[PDB]
C-alpha cells in the first residue's frame, strides 16, 4: 500500500490535511481528512497539474489533464485526472473530506504524488454548467488552499 | 528537461524558492535559487524521506535514503541520495543556492519529486564529525524551512 498526503494552505483562514492511500497498484486511492474556515456550500476540489506554489495557489496551473479531456464530475468517464469534485462544508465551517477515487492514483502516469491539491472558492458544476469554462474549469472560481501531494510514511 | 520546484517556509523568518532541472533523465540535476532569513554561515541542505509536513518539517522524517547508506557530503560515494551538503548565507542573511549533483534525480528510483527539501539551523558536518550522528544526520540540528519538491512547468 502507498500513502500520500498535502497541507492545504493559503492566504485566508482555509487550512486543511488531506491523506491519501493506495492499497493496489491497479486500485481506488481512498482520499480523507478536514478542511476548515469554509463558507457553507460546495467547493471545487482538484489535483492541478504543477506542485508549483512559487506565487501561491495560482502557480499550480490548470486541472490535471493527462489525458487532455474534458472537465467533469469524478463519476464521469469524461473528466480530467484531477476532477474530484466538490467538498461540502457546513455553517461550522468545515468539511469532512471521504472519496474514493478510481482514476487518480499514487503510481504510474496517474499519480497525483508532486501536483498540487487545491480547494476553490465556489461550487465546480462538474461540466454540466452549459457555459465554455464549464468544460475547462467548473466554474469553482479562485483558490482558497493549496498544497504539494508529498509520499507519506 | 524535466522540471521541479519547492517553496521552503518555516516556524520562523527562513523563506526560500528552490528550482530543479534534469535535461536528460540519467543527467545531472541544476539546484539553484534564494533561502532568506538564515544566520551567517553553513546550514544543512538535505532531501528527506517524506513529503509529509503534517506537523511542520518534522514529519518529512529522515535523510531520502533509498540505498541503505550513511551520512555524506554531496561529492562522496558513501552518502544518503538526499545530502546535498550545506548552503551559505553572509551577513546580509540571504544564501545564494547553485548546486550540481549527479545523485538525486526528477525521474526514476532516486526521485526526489513528492520529497521534503529542509534548511538546516547548523553546518553539516559531511560526516566527518567525531560521533555517531554524524553518520546519520551530519549534526546539521533543527529544521528551520522545508518544502515539498514538486513538478514545474
Ligand atoms: Se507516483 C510519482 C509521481 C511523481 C514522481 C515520483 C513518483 C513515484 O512514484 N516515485 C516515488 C515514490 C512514490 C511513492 C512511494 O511510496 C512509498 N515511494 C516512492
Ligand atoms: Se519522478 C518519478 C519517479 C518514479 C516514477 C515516475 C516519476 C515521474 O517523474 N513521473 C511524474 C512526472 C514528473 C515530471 C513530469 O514533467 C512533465 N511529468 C511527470
Ligand atoms: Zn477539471
Ligand atoms: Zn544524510
Amino acid at each position: 500500500a502507498t500513502k500520500a498526503v498535502c497541507v492545504l494552505k493559503g492566504d485566508g483562514p482555509v487550512q486543511g490535511i488531506i491523506n491519501f492511500e493506495q492499497k493496489e497498484s491497479n486500485g481506488p486511492v481512498k482520499v480523507w481528512g478536514s478542511i476548515k474556515g469554509l463558507t457553507e456550500g460546495l467547493h471545487g476540489f482538484h489535483v492541478h497539474e504543477f506542485g508549483d506554489n512559487t506565487a501561491g495557489c495560482t502557480s499550480a496551473g490548470p486541472h490535471f489533464n493527462p489525458l487532455s479531456r474534458k472537465h467533469g464530475g469524478p463519476k464521469d468517464e469524461e473528466r480530467h485526472v484531477g476532477d474530484l469534485g466538490n467538498v461540502t462544508a457546513d455553517k461550522d465551517a468545515v468539511a469532512d473530506v471521504s472519496i474514493e477515487d478510481s482514476v487518480i492514483s499514487l503510481s504510474g502516469d496517474h499519480c497525483i504524488i508532486g501536483r498540487t491539491l487545491v480547494v476553490h472558492e465556489k461550487a465546480d458544476d462538474l461540466g454540466k454548467g452549459g457555459n465554455e469554462e464549464s468544460t475547462k474549469t467548473g466554474n469553482a472560481g479562485s483558490r482558497l488552499a493549496c498544497g504539494v501531494i508529498g509520499i507519506a510514511q
